[PDB]
């Protein structure tokens, strides 16, 4: 940077013996709650969320949802799940999820998934509105 | 959004009863492990940090590591400690130094600090670069 230099002229100018970015200081970001409000909730148990911009946080968000509650059915509906993850990227949503096993689909819920038969919901695990 | 109308819209077309953001997933965000370089190391035993643009998660890492490293005499060393926290924030980042007990300066470092007596720097808690 140009502050670094400028500090940097300074020490040495007046002949001050300095160490530069010679040493790291380890230290660890506490774990942290939140909670998550999935849009839709079907009659036999199946969470839906839709989504258009699906950024780089939610992806995670899903991926740790699905290993902390892994009874929970979670799916997405995307306004288009060709889209690439980031700007130059080769993978697409629809492929991050196949890689993790988030079932997916676009533009509406497909007729199927309505039609599956009704599991389970950890309601007591959940906390309601 | 044009994505939850539809859906929801396909929904009651097909008798489907639903539950819209009626249910809390709750989940954690595992803790993370990092390392902090601080840009300079004086003679006496002073890190100081330079620093241009402090942005929010920059702070919350400072003090992050006030806290697992009190230790350290981590001081920073800004362009201009007037700028303030963010659009609209009221407080600039001096004044958020002030409040947490952090020293800093603007554009040089401070020639007494410099100056002030060393104390010996715990090496065995950090890593070299």
């Amino acid at each position: 940077s140009g502050l670094e230099d400028k500090v940097s002229k300074q020490l040495e100018s007046k002949g001050i013996k300095f160490e530069y970015e010679e040493w790291k200081v380890p230290y660890v970001i506490p774990a942290s709650n939140h909670t998550y409000t999935p849009d839709f909730l079907l009659p036999n148990g199946i969470f839906v969320e839709t989504k258009g911009l699906w950024e780089s946080d939610d992806r995670k968000k899903h991926l740790l949802i699905r290993e902390q509650h892994p009874e929970l059915d979670i799916r997405i509906v995307f306004s288009s799940s060709r889209t690439k993850l980031y700007k130059g990227s080769p993978t697409s949503y629809g492929e991050f999820c196949e890689k993790h096993g988030i079932k997916f689909a676009d533009k509406l819920i497909p007729a199927e998934w309505i039609k599956e038969p009704k599991k389970e919901v950890p309601f007591d695990r959940l906390k309601r509105k």
